[PDB]
């Protein structure tokens, strides 16, 4: 999806929805998975 598209390999932090997303959720957010930019921010 965005950011993580394709082949990934982005050059910063993972954004592992499995695990950053699932805390995101933790907290009434819907998933980080990397954002706009590159930083697996709760959204």
């Amino acid at each position: 999806a965005t950011c993580d598209l394709a082949s990934f390999s982005s050059q910063w932090v993972t954004p592992n929805d499995s695990l950053c997303a699932a805390h995101c959720i933790a907290r009434r957010y819907r998933g980080g998975y990397c954002n706009g930019k590159r930083v697996c921010v709760c959204r």
